[PDB]
């Protein structure tokens, strides 16, 4: 399993992430250009380099942790001639499945290996290596990433051809964004009505209802101690990120000409949220709806 | 032993009916339907000619009816037939504020009285499966409890008259936007290539999972048992669907409430129980490119 990975992306993902595979007994070969992030990963075991080309010259895996497509496609564009031939590249970014699809077919092009493996967890899932990696690309190809994969991972999932990943998490975060603020919506007309928050919880967790936006992450204090509301809605997920992915979801129906008016109204919702309050936990939403 | 008058003899009250007699309880009936009261005095009803009658020997009246104003006229109707300190247990779904008007009027004849409304359906009216969602006193609740059971898999204490039906729709329209929001990721799925399957199996493991995905599944194969497989036959009608977020809306606008998904989910079903009130509420599906 012992393999030499370059890792270009070394933020607040990127850092522990790398840290997992350093603490596993992979030498990894870091490039990230902003220089205090590069030296928060070299601090943990990263071996640091000058340039993107130089941290893949050497490297048998290349993972990227990357903030946007057009970031992951200029990246690519820099390093592929430089990696050796039959390099295996994951891109553990969340990024459109158009861009995905492009950046995909233009490794293969120069004789690379490549999935797309965004990932679920947030920072504290990258720090205990409990990440959910939802991955596109041969099965082949998984096979020979597992070992990568499997110290930053809690669970590692097949989802298709390349950009299924993007596809399968980009759809499940535009539902989970519609059902925060419908928890939301629920919690407040209960507010109006003379329902207890503790009532209406008990009863939409046994219910139908039920959802991770209530049973985790309520977004009225009391019901569930540990939810952000409790803690002064701190993410969590921020608003900033679930506006990030609601914008990539809105991409997704917008290549597709597919028809949905939930999932774009709470993007809607959301865009105009993360004006002023993209620091703010996502369940925060609550707050537009009590006036 | 207990006796029940039952007003309300339908699709919901004849089962729960029966139920009650099967756990030795004299049941006495009312039903403006001749089919609806003749069905249940064959399963040992004693049915009477007018709500009043089957309400005077009663030391329990339970309603099934359709709608508040319904209700708010058997209650002015029957009240004063009623023997002092009758437990009165409205199982109708009705707007929460025509709950709290009835019970107030109940209790000012001096009978006790909660909101019961149910989920399960006509299958679980039958099963004896159903879940009351109870508003009222404790001690009522109480009271109550050994009527309830024979009808019931669950009883949940919602609080104060009106939060049982309260609760019941709050759940509802949040149901709703999730068996909308679960179709559109199934359709965006398929326009993007990845399998029915593939999603079913990540948002089931994920954030997004709840039971109109992991139950109600709205494309076949993921789940057999889902309507999806057998041509959307109900299930939980859209009828019945846009009935209740017709009552979401309807305490939307008593509370001045912001509801703006379950609100447009009420427009939405609103819009499709004019073709396709028949279908299983998943069927919405295929309704997204109108
Ligand atoms: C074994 C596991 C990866 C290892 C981990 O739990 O960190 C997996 O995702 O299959
Ligand atoms: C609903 C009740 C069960 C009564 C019964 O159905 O026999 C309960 O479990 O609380």
């Amino acid at each position: 399993m012992m393999t030499t990975i370059a890792f270009l992306g070394l933020g607040n993902m990127g850092a522990p992430m790398s840290a997992n595979l350093v603490g596993a007994g992979h030498v990894v070969r870091g490039f990230d250009p902003a220089p205090t992030a590069a030296s928060g990963a070299a601090a943990h075991g990263v071996a640091v380099f000058r340039s993107a080309p130089e941290a893949v010259a050497e490297a048998d895996v290349v993972i990227t942790m990357l903030p946007t497509g057009e970031v992951v496609r200029r990246c690519y564009t820099d390093v592929l001639a430089a990696a050796r031939p039959a390099t295996l590249f994951i891109d553990s970014s969340t990024i459109s499945v158009t861009d995905a699809r492009e950046v995909h077919a233009l490794a293969e092009s120069h004789g690379m290996l490549q999935l797309d493996a965004p990932v679920s967890g947030g920072v504290k899932g990258a720090a205990a290596a409990t990440l959910a990696f939802m991955v596109g690309g041969d099965e082949s190809t998984l096979r020979r990433a597992r070992p990568v994969l499997e110290p930053m991972a809690g669970k590692i999932i097949h989802c298709g051809a390349a950009g299924a990943g993007q596809a399968a998490k980009v759809c499940n975060n535009m539902v989970l964004a519609v059902q925060q603020i419908a928890i939301a919506e629920a919690f407040v007309l209960a507010e109006k009505l003379g329902l207890s928050a503790q009532s209406l919880f008990d009863v939409i967790t046994g219910a139908t209802g039920n959802c991770w936006a209530v049973h985790t992450n309520c977004p009225v204090p009391g019901p569930v101690p540990t939810s952000p509301a409790n803690n002064d809605f701190k993410p969590g997920f921020s608003t900033a990120l679930m506006n990030k992915d609601l914008g990539l979801a809105m991409d997704a129906v917008a290549a597709t000409g597919a028809t949905a008016p939930l999932g774009s109204h709470a993007a809607d919702i959301y865009a105009k949220f993360a004006a002023d309050h993209a620091d703010l936990d996502f369940s925060a939403v609550i707050h537009t709806l009590r006036a």
